[PDB]
């Protein structure tokens, strides 16, 4: 059973701009992505202070970078507090309609696409590099579940019947065909080495086969 929401127009707005304005400094989706599986370490590190138990589901927090050049897709996985249901469909869209609002109107008055973190919603950086982007993810709370969406307006939200997943989300970037250098183990360690080197969880870089 899938369910296919519209993106509120601020936001379906800014993934038109982020898709559709030339920036080649594209490389910031990566830092973007980074920084929000920190802040989600952050969070289930700190919940587990007051209940232990909510490490009950996985001891373990790390960030891992999957490319895989077959698939053509980059996956940022974490061990962090993951999303709930209501997260992916309404909670962190009403939080990023002011954060886009006030992003697109500091563009307006020459702000550049790589400051888009200082408005909260880096995440929709991935759309800089990816035709496609998936995130499954689970929270202590909740149950696994996969949101995906190619932009055009719209999103979807399934139960996800994959691997189980402990705790966390996994961000799968669908890459465009000319994005496949974010692929290159090279150029990943090059990223990563000069935008997130104080990152306070280990990046792991997988290697392919
Ligand atoms: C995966 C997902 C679902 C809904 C909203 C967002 N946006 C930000 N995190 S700003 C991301």
């Amino acid at each position: 059973e899938v369910e296919t929401f519209a993106f509120q127009a601020e936001i379906a707005q800014l993934m038109s701009l982020i898709i559709n304005t030339f920036y080649s400094n594209k490389e910031i989706f990566l830092r973007e992505l980074i920084s929000n599986s920190s802040d989600a370490l952050d969070k289930i590190r700190y919940e587990s202070l007051t209940d232990p138990s909510k490490l009950d589901s996985g001891k373990e927090l790390h960030i891992n970078l999957i490319p895989n050049k077959q698939d053509r897709t980059l996956t940022i996985v974490d061990t962090g507090i993951g999303m709930t249901k209501a997260d992916l469909i309404n909670n962190l869209g009403t939080i990023a309609k002011s954060g886009t609002k006030a992003f697109m109107e500091a563009l307006q008055a020459g702000a550049d696409i790589s400051m888009i973190g200082q408005f909260g919603v880096g995440f929709y950086s991935a759309y800089l590099v990816a035709e496609k982007v998936t995130v499954i993810t689970k929270h202590n709370d909740d149950e696994q579940y996969a949101w995906e969406s190619s932009a055009g307006g719209s999103f979807t939200v399934r139960t996800d019947t994959g691997e189980p997943m402990g705790r966390g989300t996994k961000v799968i970037l669908h890459l465009k065909e000319d994005q496949t250098e974010y692929l290159e183990e090279r150029r990943i360690k090059e990223i990563v080495k000069k935008h997130s080197q104080f990152i306070g969880y280990p990046i792991t870089l997988f290697v392919e086969k």
